[PDB]
């Protein structure tokens, strides 16, 4: 169903602490290698008054390299696709709720995304854009009530040292009856390679791999 | 600026588990008695596939009886108004973020409300309409970083008995420099007096009073 | 069962951020007025290098004024008694777990308390003793899993102004089966009325009345 | 001058939901391979009425293979040692507070451990011991105000399928000023390899290596 090279087109509508914005984007990736890149740009609400890193992870776990021994919940959902919902709980009390509907049209994944962040205080690193980058992460994926769940705790590196902690709790809902996997991990590394002054344009890359944890195939042969 | 009798008008757009809906409403209340009434009507996404009670609390702190000794942050905020944000943390992980921008036009308040709930599981009492009502609450209101915040932990009663807990953390942002108050409380009681089968029409009542905690002079 | 005037005797053992201490205390109160006072003294590990207010709340719903319309779970559990467990999660990451075993010996309540706090940062207001007092609170009490639970989220006022909030999760387990109440609330006001510089002696008061909220 | 093979001696005192217990243990491991095993016997409060898996993780991140590019905080803290504090919050409300004071005596690590768990409900999988094993994990270690921190959120596989989640919040405090490392991870795998009916005897294994995540 899925070629080695596919395209991405998306649109995100949302608000942060009550001020609306919208962002559209187009990009490419390869699902069997867990790598993807995209070009995003603010089309409403610009220039955005919050740190851009708050959106990076909301911008499709199909771009995760899955080994044969682990069941792929994502590539198994197509051509029908899947949707996901997520609430990102920040350390300072800022909460971001997100939704993404993923569909397939030939070689392009289409995302309908909604984003709502609240209770970010004026002095925090989000309202004042003091974030640098998300550090690499490790997601825990488990089955609960027939649905695939994703748990991550991670942080954002700040200018001048330190980390800003966030708790991810994702629910993955495939649109068709699919084979569920066992408890496993997905490692993540998200990166904005290039952007402009006000982040009206962003170059975003993400590499992701799935694994079982501490077990290797390295038998020197 | 504020009559003892005022009117309410508002429209809410939002989504629950990714399924959009919209609701508009109009009503009246008494700001100095902490009581208000509303009639709410669904306009999109109906019939709603989730328990209605999660929107009741999103549907104004000006309807709170404030004693002279406690500074009222809300009535001070008018005629220019205030906005507020809130996260509602449900005990099983469903989280609802809500937004409300308030203005006043003559004698009526207009609310621009946004509501977004996620990670509500299929088997829970929100997706399966297993809630009965909100219990009365007591909100803790405090100042942090120049704005008034409101914290309340409360619960929802279920059919077969029991309670479903939710944590509210509200940020009130007044648009006009205002006098901040001391640590205080607001007692709450929300009720839906009448609704229809699919909850496509709802009558909502709320009574609220402010106090300073444990303090009759027969005179 | 409970006379209008009784006294309290207690001992608390515990540690905060890994450093042990012990405290005993004696005091009295009136259960039908929800008021009680006690005199506590540090007996081990003193002087305590953490804010004293984090232990205050841990040293007995028996001192709560209950109206006829609300079931009193505590005075009804006596003379057999009850135990309780609680976790206190502070906004900055410090967690305090405590237990209190309540017994009655004639006219006195005897407390066997355990208290354990961890993950308090050096610069926070507990390690730098930056608390003034607990603000008055309102506890929400409900039955869950056949047992009565009490939830409170309150805060501690700080010196330079501001509040440090805490999440309370209490479990009340009567030692003998007692008739359960419905959802209701209890308002609390606790205060250290007199103490010495190192808090080796503390006079602590608590006033409490029970209600069913706004009609 | 700390060898590839070391010995472990350990004692734990604590309580769960108010009922006291004690456990002693002896074991061995290789800190440069991230492998260790130990034998643990109950000494007080036995037979334990709660799931044993909640204590396994309290039973020393010196047993982690650290690559050269990552700073070892733990092997640098010896021979003076270090201490750690931790909270463990389970999704159903049971919370466990623990402390470990680590010591070195020749070639043996000595643990002084305190453990306190509260609010574990009767029907939950801990009081009815329906836990099977901890799933493998990955801990996030970062510095926050001059101290090394460890964050890991996991679950416990339940018997009959499903997972019971826990959030770990550890504070690592070396008793000697040491070089702090940058953001990095430690992968874990713990197994109760042998045990008794009521768990009066347990042989416990842990494998651990540190890494910097995906490139």
């Amino acid at each position: 169903v899925i070629k080695p090279d596919m395209k991405i087109k998306l649109r995100m509508e949302g608000a942060v602490n009550g001020h609306p914005f919208a962002i559209e984007g187009v990009g490419l990736g390869k699902p069997f290698e867990g790598k993807q890149s995209m070009d995003l740009k603010v089309k409403e609400g610009g220039p955005l008054p919050f740190a851009y890193d708050i959106l990076t992870t909301v911008f499709n776990r199909v771009f995760a390299k899955y080994p044969e021994n682990i069941v792929d919940y994502f590539k198994q959902s197509f051509p029908e696709g899947y949707s996901w919902e997520r609430s990102m709980n920040y350390e300072d009390g800022g909460i971001c709720n997100a939704t993404n509907d993923i569909t397939l049209d030939g070689d392009c994944y289409i995302y309908e995304i909604r984003f709502d962040g609240v209770n970010f205080p004026a002095n925090g690193p989000v309202m004042q854009k003091r974030t640098v980058k998300w550090e690499p992460s490790t997601e825990k994926l488990y089955v609960r009530d027939g649905v695939l769940k994703g748990d991550v705790n991670t942080a954002l590196s700040l200018e001048g040292g330190g980390h800003y902690r966030c708790d991810f709790k994702t629910t993955y809902k495939a649109k068709k009856v699919v084979q569920l996997p066992d408890y496993h991990f997905v490692d993540h590394h998200i990166e904005i390679k290039s952007h402009d002054k006000d982040y009206s344009n962003v170059n975003l890359h993400e590499h992701a791999e799935a694994h079982s944890g501490l077990p290797a195939m390295d038998e020197l042969y």
